């Protein structure tokens, strides 16, 4: 009980830890990376604070850089399991949303501390064995992103709750931003720890219940998450954890009644998809189902003559060969003034050859394998294409095999004409005198287009791009690679697309309220005539 | 051009006047009535700037309180009429959206001041007449609350402007609100200017081109509205009106791939139609039009057996009987306790009885006429019906006479039972003990309701309604009617609805953006290996 308009602590970004060779954190992650590889688990579903596998199809969640050793092994969630995750949601709400703000906000500070410390070589150990991530891209986004998004998610929304409204005299008026009315369903990708487990979370921080579907390949990492919150106090059921492909959990969530809202991030097949059952099931609906997510897109780089060239080359290797180029935005074209290409090319293509992809247990190699098969299949297609393609040059890489690990090289294409996720890049070398075409060229081509970036010293070059591409890109970038960091690069989305509220700003935790004005007036008329009645 | 970050005027709510009888608002506004009403005008399109009749089916506009009165004549838009709208909303995006904001600005700022000056008694006059509200009902709407739309609109807009992100060292993140890519297509109900008169210009203000398809009983409001716009600067094509039924519009815009957004108000029938329609069209559209409006509701009344006696009186009487019942949110249902009932009952019943409805012009009228034939038809069924049921005893009123006006007499029913727009108010009395059980029933009843109110001198009561109603009602107010002022009332919505973006707050302009960031790096890596990555 308590007399207080209280404030949460400040967020600030969590410093990343470089695994340099003396560092103490290497060592913590090596014992980690053992105890996880050397002992497998059975990965349950979680349900009501439950840990229990089901009767589906047991499914090994592997190591895709080598795929032979086995991590742990998962059921595919039935009708039933889905089931009991909804019930336990419902079950779970009221208890929940009772609890004042600031003990469910100190369950996720709590979470983001513990991850901070004691379990952040456990996490990020399980997204590099899991995901195939190198230590640093474990550590930007299981670690640091998933801190600051409970940090500045729980500064998000006290900064919500004080958005209040003017009184006037004789009146007080008030807003209450209250929870939604039945269950949010959170579906998260295989690419990130951090947007897989800020999905249900975010929604959880405003009162809400959930189900949480994670993706097989990042089934590990997502159940040590929810171990980790359990850890920091999550009462049982508030987000109720099943595994599997996700069909059998989507039937039975899409047919409740109770359905308030899907928390979505991965492919716009799949998007599209749950967009249309839930439209042909509306009339089923307490509520209107509230729809929030977020889709890939592909990214393109602009080089102008002023470009730097070791800041372009670095910027094309990192952008398109970072986590094996399966960022949710990973450079995939590049258009390179003439001149800046005759002082680069020939070492981006080199140092492209001698790009170390390997096991991440050893920390030396640069990145690892693709996530799994489909993934693998469709990127040696892109590169048969490729070769087979008149409009398209294998410059350097373009090797691939399955044999140990999901293993694709980090390959250049030229292409002479401008116009899935994997280690590709695209380079077209365009004459230096036509860079304003070239910005029409990428403006008429952007449908699918996430993010964007120039390469530029000359200040009118890069006011130039600002402005023609204005809109062909929601997320700009100026003499670097144009791949996030929380409350740094916020919004952003595809061409055309409706998701300034992703995860990242306060706009995504309104989503997951319905905020009622109260308004009490303290001397109202006791006669209904008004003035302009009087005679005469 | 300027060198500047500039601030705008701050807003606050315009002042109401009163129209007493010896006010010199009252003098203008009858010279308005008599220059309106004695020479009815042509009604036209506006496109691109031009004032244009076309070829469709001509419909009069006339006094709903008088209806051998006419106003005007619009004709119904046809197929031809809307495609110029649309092709003149694209032809002026392109010098609108390069305006800078505080020109854009400016428009609706000098819109607000020759609306508060000049036009004031000419909009609020064209608004009874056509739309037969009394002249109170008119000042609130049709001045003041279009007046506070425009002036907290211009604010609230820059405010969004300046929510930027945090900047690491050696970085610069910046947000840019981009207006959205294809015209927005406006859609705005009868029953308030206000509304009419934001619904195309919020989005307008953020750099969007638009067209606006008002009600036909709204029209004369509606052009005179328009020609306020072109006064205060708006350029021709940016919001373009076509008049009529919206049938042929919307076979047009919805078919247009340009379609960003659709801005509504209205029922949830009507609403139904255009989400399914822009379901089935969806994949010609270049982006994700965007949906976004509010619908009706009917409201309820609680009072406990503490509540003040004048007050629910005068709350019951205005709340239900206000615009003859045809507010977004009149009040319906009332619950009383029975000793509550025992001291003011007969006064209710003695006062709506003599309560004047009539002619608008004669400004000692409470007030007018149903808007038109359908809505009298509705209200003639629903008293019919009322008659003929058991649960339920015509106590007042329930005449009507369509001969004159479309005239329909405040009428009180009592129910014994706890379980269109129109002045049609029920009363439940109930046992002052069944106060919590009254709550019960009305949370398990409450899908469509708008608002709530408790009336209730006591703390304990209150709150109880606060909270076990907390879900059953999207505004709530106590010791008042529960019938909206910018900057004070915001959100809301019906039970189970997605509106906190609804006109009004902050959160209805963000919708007619589509925010990019931008990240300058100064001096960014010149090597692409990474710590982990040395030996050993």
């Amino acid at each position: 009980h308590m007399d207080a308009i209280t404030q949460v602590p400040v967020p600030a970004n969590e410093p990343v830890h470089d695994y340099a060779p003396k560092s103490p954190e290497r060592t913590r992650l090596r014992t980690e990376l053992a105890s996880l590889a050397d002992h497998p688990i059975d990965l349950p579903h979680v349900i009501g604070g439950r840990h229990r596998m089901g009767d589906g199809e047991r499914i090994d969640v592997v190591q895709p850089h080598r795929h032979a050793a086995r991590l742990g092994t998962l059921t595919n969630a039935t009708h039933a399991d889905a089931a009991a995750a909804v019930e336990a949601a419902m079950s779970a709400k009221s208890d929940w949303a009772a609890l004042p703000f600031d003990e469910r906000a100190a369950v996720f500070l709590r979470a983001a501390d513990l991850l901070a410390g004691p379990w952040r070589e456990k996490i990020a150990a399980a997204t590099m064995l899991g995901q195939s991530k190198s230590v640093y891209q474990a550590e930007i986004d299981a670690v640091c992103e998933l801190i600051d998004f409970w940090r500045f998610n729980v500064a998000f929304a006290r900064q919500i709750l004080e958005q209040q409204p003017i009184s006037g005299p004789g009146e007080w008026n008030r807003i209450d931003y209250r929870p939604l009315d039945g269950f949010v369903y959170a579906i998260t990708p295989f690419n990130f720890t951090s947007i897989a487990g800020n999905l249900p979370t975010a929604p959880a921080l405003m009162g809400n219940t959930v189900i949480w579907k994670p993706s097989i390949t990042q089934t590990l990492a997502a159940y040590l998450t929810m171990q980790l919150l359990e850890a920091a106090g999550l009462p049982p059921g508030v987000i109720n954890l099943v595994t599997g492909d996700g069909f059998a959990v989507s039937d039975v969530a899409l047919a409740d009644p109770r359905l308030a809202g899907i928390h979505f991030t991965g492919s716009t097949a799949t998007f599209g998809h749950l967009w249309q059952w839930v439209g042909t099931n509306i009339g089923r609906y307490h509520s209107y189902p509230r729809l929030v997510g977020e889709t890939g897109g592909k990214d393109f780089v602009v080089a102008h003559a002023s470009a730097r060239p070791d800041v372009l080359r670095t910027a094309l290797i990192r952008g398109a060969f970072d986590y094996q180029g399966q960022k949710c935005s990973a450079v995939s074209r590049a258009f390179i003034a003439h001149s800046v290409w005759q002082r680069m090319g020939d070492e981006l293509l080199a140092k492209a050859a001698e790009l170390r992809y390997g096991d991440i247990t050893d920390l030396s190699n640069y990145g690892g394998a693709l996530i799994d098969q489909r993934a693998f299949v469709k990127n040696v297609d892109a590169i048969e294409r490729a070769k087979g393609a008149a409009a398209v040059t294998v410059a350097v890489g373009g090797e691939y095999d399955d044999s140990e690990g999901y293993f694709v090289r980090p390959t250049v294409l030229l292409s002479d004409d401008p116009t899935y996720f994997g280690p590709l890049l695209s380079v077209h070398v365009y004459p230096d005198e036509r860079y304003e075409q070239i910005l029409d060229v990428i403006d008429t081509g952007s449908r699918y287009a996430l993010t964007g970036a120039v390469i530029a010293d000359d200040r009118q070059a890069v006011l130039t791009a600002l402005d023609r591409l204005r809109f062909a890109a929601g997320n700009f970038y100026v003499n670097d690679k144009p791949t996030a960091v929380v409350g740094r690069q916020p919004f952003g989305g595809a061409r055309g697309s409706d998701t300034n509220d992703k995860a990242g700003s306060p706009l995504n935790l309104l989503r997951w309220t319905s905020a009622r004005s109260i308004k009490e007036t303290f001397v109202a008329a006791t006669d209904h005539i008004y003035p302009h009645m009087a005679v005469d």
